DNA sequence: TAACCGCGTTC
DNA sequence: TCTTGAACGCGGTTA
């Protein structure tokens, strides 16, 4: 019935594709040799596939197909279409009566079925499926996806009927119908365009020849084509102290760039002084000359925009958050001028509210920043991404001064708008475009979806490609039960124990200062007898070389034990430290690949016993955690019996809500607790013989990442080799390092999402057991590593796969082998001595792999890809301490390089989005001062100097700060994940600020989720909770009669005329906050390091006073 | 004071 | 509709 709507949509897409140079190309005819080795002979048209979309065509109801958008070698563009029948399978219980089902479904689905056929597939959840047994299914094929749905609609009813007890009519009777044989439907929830891309092995970014036989990969061409790339950014008028609205506000300026060339278009109706050609080259690598069009009115701006789009024919349009600001604004402003943007440039919102087009992919760079840039949310704004990635500080302009600068400073506005463009285009070209289009060559998705989809969904696709190419039947998406019980107690949450985190030592540790070490002798003993096989291991495994080919093996073997000797008899020494960090590379991946860990490889003793019941078993343990009400099962009945009369004028999911609520109070009433958390150590069997398509997929992507990681390591040294005198060489080498580090980091979230996918909702390969084993194993490796560095040094902090430590300046350090050829083989004893212990204790000797598929012969061997990598030595490492006795602070510290630059700053308020600007600016000013001072006491003093400097300001009640600089240093800018309406009954500074932002300015302030709550804490009302004294810092720039009235009720002081900022601030609250930061970063850690409180203006807590005088 | 929540980091 | 995980810090309220 809705077909016509789908047929109509496709049609219009063709007209637009034609309007942008995409004519549907049908290739010539040919009857001869198909083999790809004859590509030049076969007739057709080669092209670089840039984009693909599902569609509906008629013979010349629609028949499903996929449009394929190409850029040919001769500088042209063309479209081509493959047709593929949508299809899903039917499973059966008794595989003897498959034909009865086949006949039944043929007559039942006569309305929608086109064809049908028995097929066989591998099923990894079947007994003796490894010995060669296949799964029989019925392949339902259809003309289009619409009819495939109608089937699922006509089959799901049966599926529910076979799951409900059959209502017999005769009680006394003592054959089975064909409907009762349908077990399930399978591979039914696969996107059609994805289905075609997998089944025909077509990928975006690959070179193909389009022939009558089909598509052929011209693997001779490896380099991408160069599509026309445009990035654009808009500028809007905006109510003072409010947000832009497409209903009233106008576009004033639109900057954009097209393949290196820069353009600006201005609305003279708002921009007064006409703008002319100028140049913004932020850095030499980022050229950007700009020509300007000064259109008269706003519709001439939109018209000039659409006209130019059609001119250059762009296959890629890049923005920064254009999906939810730029595009929807241009759409409404075109609508309010009676302009159909679909009719004009073929863009429209899809079912997610994002703006896509057929001929052109919309590359919202923000999507990449959120997912792949590996940047914190406090840096995912255009300015920070421009600084972190492009490397230049962009032009900034206060949004409240963009509307008036149309009159006042129109030049300053034009530079800021082209600033947004330059940063957007060169961000896309240098970073996004290579990563996205190259990822498209292995992921069966077009660029639009490769950029936006969740990383878990990406892993799914990759895995779907393997499972299909190995004829493995896809498991359906996982579903969680609505309730779940344990020991009679209802479960709230069950999970597993994640990574092992440890804060051990706090305070300052510096290269120029000195530290005490208590060396375990018996650990030096353990290291000296582990010495021989480790040194062979370092060259044989870590460097993959022969012992008898390296020269100075014995030369090193003694120099290390010499220091091991001088450190053995002198097991108590006070020297300088060496600050090092050790990290296992791709830990959870390498833990999975090493152990053949994958969801299907996990079995009970029930099933693998039914196979070859023996190295099928790598018995591995994981730690289960459940959170459950203390109510026993009998208590549950009472609540179930009681809760039956809630409302009158209920779905199961709705009915669960009330059961939970009443169960909290009943559980809290008698056991004096609401949640019980129990650790149940568990065990799982992972068969070493299962089809390893999952774990191999993880290994492919891991190796995919190692290339870029190894290439960054390679170009690091190239910089070291080039003398400081040659700039260009160094500069280019720096440019290479930045490129390769981004590439390896962008692959990281996908590689780790392979371990995350096993817990994702709707996952096809769900295993809590697998995830737990991965996590636990790793905690055991890092704790085993800690136990050793404890014995030979002082480890400072530890997190999952990482260890921060200081080592005696004389512990064995680094050593360079000399190969007989004339090569230098690197050796770092500290890292390599750890690696051995892992290989001797965490190596899979049951790793079986299929050698002979015909005779089903497996060959056990030994696998271990778990390697520590070492970074260092560092000059300083500042770790904080808790305010509570004994407690420490994890996931938070600062490190400094040999040359003093900030190595790593982790976890602190400075990096996070929001938080109090005081602390951020304080933290950004102090950490660099722990590098000052000539001893731990002189160090903590230079810190205290700038500590008192910041303290002075607070006690000075802001007298030293200009009002403008004052608020920009006292404001807290927390964000709201949702709209206000959804935090009902909760209390926070963000909720109050939002609630007060609304009355002060309007309900249209809190309409959208993601509100920036910029607030300041007031003194009045006195002795009232802090969530109630949150003042919007916007009121302090509002009208004086608006200001007063609100500030009076917010303070509950109806007779207050003093509106000056400094009288309202509760400096006491700010002093406490700044006080805790001083305690945690300076004074307390000093006390645990034996220094006296170096900032005596901030006291110690009671317990820590009582412990200096023990 | 311990339990608990939202945000946003570190893995 | 989509949709990687757990561990942790911190200000702040809740029992
Ligand atoms: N975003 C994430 N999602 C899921 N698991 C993650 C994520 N980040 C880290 N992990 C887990 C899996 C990692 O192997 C483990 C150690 O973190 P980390 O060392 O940063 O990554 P890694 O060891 O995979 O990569 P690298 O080679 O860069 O060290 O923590
Ligand atoms: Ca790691």
């Amino acid at each position: 019935a809705l077909s016509a709507q789908q047929l109509l949509n496709a049609s219009k897409i063709d007209d637009i594709d034609s309007m942008m140079g995409f004519e549907r190309y049908v290739p010539p005819q040919y009857n001869g040799r198909f083999d790809a080795k004859d590509i030049d002979q076969i007739p057709g048209r080669v092209g670089w596939l840039t984009n693909m979309h599902a569609t509906l065509v008629s013979q010349e109801q629609g028949i499903s197909g996929v449009d394929f958008y190409f850029l040919d070698e001769e500088g042209g563009s063309f479209k081509s279409t493959v047709v593929y029948d949508p299809y899903f399978f039917i499973a059966c219980n008794d595989e003897s009566r498959v034909n009865d089902v086949e006949e039944l479904v043929k007559k039942y689905l006569e309305s929608c079925l086109k064809s049908l056929q028995i097929i066989r597939k591998e099923d990894l959840t079947m007994d003796n499926h490894l010995l060669g047994l296949q799964k029989t299914l019925i392949k339902l094929s259809f003309v289009n996806s619409n009819q495939l749905f109608e089937a699922r609609k006509l089959l799901r009813p049966i599926l529910q009927d076979n799951a409900n007890n059959n209502v017999q009519r005769n009680i006394y009777n003592v054959k089975v119908d064909a409907k009762h044989l349908i077990e399930d439907i399978r591979e039914y929830d696969v996107p059609y365009h994805v289905r075609v891309s997998i089944d025909k092995d077509i990928r975006v970014g690959k070179w193909y020849k389009v022939t009558q036989q089909g598509f052929i990969e011209d693997t001779r061409k490896i380099a991408f084509a160069d599509p026309v790339v445009m990035a654009f950014a808009i500028a809007t008028t905006k109510p003072p102290l409010k947000f832009p609205d497409s209903a009233v506000d106008q576009i004033m300026m639109i900057s954009y760039m097209i393949d290196g060339e820069g353009f600006l278009i201005t609305n003279r109706e708002i921009i007064s002084e006409d703008i002319e050609d100028f140049e913004y080259t932020p850095k030499p690598e980022y050229p950007g000359f700009f020509t300007i069009f000064n259109e008269n009115d706003e519709v001439a701006l939109l018209q000039r925009f659409f006209e130019h789009i059609r001119d250059v024919r762009p296959t890629v349009i890049s923005t920064f958050n254009g999906d939810f600001f730029d595009w929807p604004f241009i759409h409404n402003r075109s609508k309010i001028h009676g302009l159909d943007m679909f009719d004009e440039i073929g863009f429209a919102p899809d079912a997610e509210g994002e703006y896509k087009s057929s001929y052109c992919s919309h590359m919202d760079c923000f999507r990449w920043v959120k997912r792949d840039s590996y940047l914190p949310q406090g840096s995912q704004g255009l300015k920070a991404v421009t600084q972190s990635k492009l490397g230049y500080n962009p032009i900034e302009l206060d949004p409240e001064l963009m509307t008036p600068y149309a009159f006042e400073k129109p030049q300053h506005l034009s530079e800021y708008s082209v600033s947004d463009a330059v940063a957007t285009y060169y961000l896309y070209m240098k970073y996004v475009h290579p990563f996205i289009f190259s990822l498209c060559t292995i992921i069966p998705l077009n660029p639009d979806e490769t950029l936006r989809k969740g990383t878990g969904t990406l892993c799914e696709m990759l895995l779907m490609v393997q499972a299909y190419q190995h004829n493995i039947l896809l498991p359906n998406k996982h579903t969680d039960p609505i309730e779940r019980f344990y020991d009679g107690h209802l479960l709230e949450s069950e999970t597993y124990v994640g990574g092992h985190v440890e804060s051990l030592e706090a305070g300052v540790f510096r290269s120029d200062l000195k530290n005490e070490f208590k060396i375990d002798p018996s650990a030096i003993d353990e290291l000296l007898q582990e010495l021989p096989e480790a040194l062979k291991f370092s060259v044989e495994v870590e460097n993959k070389s022969s012992v008898d080919k390296v020269t100075n093996f014995e030369e090193i073997k003694n120099q290390i034990t010499q220091k091991l000797l001088e450190l053995k008899e002198n097991n108590i020494r006070n020297e300088l430290p060496l600050i090092y960090h050790v990290d296992v590379a791709s830990m959870y991946p390498n833990i999975m690949t090493t152990n053949r860990l994958q969801p299907d490889s996990i079995k009970a003793e029930r099933d693998c016993a039914s196979c070859d019941f023996k190295t099928c078993a790598r018995k591995l343990k994981w730690a289960w955690r459940g959170e459950f009400f203390p109510s026993k099962m009998d208590e549950y009945n009472m609540i179930k019996r009681a809760l039956q009369n809630e409302t009158f004028p209920l779905s199961y999911a709705d009915q669960v809500i009330h059961i939970k609520k009443r169960l909290t109070e009943y559980s809290r009433k008698v056991y004096h607790r609401v949640k019980v958390s129990e650790i149940v150590e568990r065990e799982a069997i992972v068969c070493q013989r299962e089809n390893p398509f999952y774990v191999d997929t993880v290994k492919s992507f891991r190796d995919r990442r190692y290339e870029f990681k190894g290439l960054a390591k390679t170009w690091k040294g190239n910089l070291s080799k080039i003398d400081p005198s040659d700039k260009h060489a160094r500069d280019e080498a720096k440019k290479m390092i930045v490129l390769y580090d981004s590439l390896q980091l962008a692959h990281k979230v996908i590689l780790v999402s392979f371990y995350g996918y096993v817990m994702r909702k709707g996952s096809r390969w769900y295993s809590m057991e697998m995830a737990g084993i991965t996590c636990l194993t790793g905690a055991t490796i890092i704790q085993m590593a800690r136990a050793l560095v404890e014995r030979v040094g002082r480890p400072l902090e530890l997190d999952t796969d990482g260890i921060w430590c200081i080592l005696p300046k004389s512990f064995p350090e680094t050593y360079f082998f000399t190969l007989e050829n004339g090569k230098k083989l690197y050796l770092s004893y500290p890292c390599s001595m750890l690696n051995y212990r892992v290989h001797q204790k965490f190596t899979n000797h049951q790793y079986q792999e299929l050698k002979d598929p015909l005779n089903y012969i497996y060959e056990t061997h030994s696998e271990n890809t778990i390697f520590f990598e070492v970074d260092g030595p560092y000059k300083a490492m500042i770790l904080p301490s808790s305010k509570e006795e004994g407690k420490g602070i994890k996931k938070r510290y600062a490190v400094f390089n040999e040359d003093g630059s900030l190595a790593e700053l982790k976890g602190f308020e400075l990096k996070r989005r929001g938080e109090l600007q005081l602390i951020k600016n304080f933290q950004s000013d102090i950490f660099k001062v722990f590098l000052e001072g000539d001893t731990l006491e002189g160090c903590y003093s230079a810190v205290a100097s700038v500590c008192n400097r910041w303290l002075d300001v607070l006690d000075s009640h802001g007298l030293m700060l200009e009002d403008e600089d004052l608020v920009s240093l006292i404001c807290e800018n927390r964000s709201m994940s949702k709209t206000l309406k959804e935090y009902e009954g909760q209390k926070s500074t963000s909720i109050t600020t939002a609630r007060r932002l609304g009355d002060f300015l309007g309900e249209d302030m809190v309409k959208d989720k993601g509100l920036q709550c910029k607030y300041i804490i007031s003194s009045k009302p006195f002795n009232a909770p802090v969530t109630e004294r949150a003042i919007p810092v916007a009121i302090f720039s509002a009208d004086i009669p608006i200001k007063r009235s609100f500030l009076r009720r917010w303070t509950l002081d109806p007779s207050l005329e003093d509106l000056d900022i400094r009288t309202i601030i509760d400096w006491g609250y700010y002093r406490e906050r700044l006080g805790s930061a001083i305690q945690k970063i300076i004074t307390i850690p000093a006390a645990l390091q034996g220094v006296s409180n170096p900032v005596p203006r901030v006291e110690h807590p009671d317990w820590l006073k009582r412990k200096i005088a023990t």
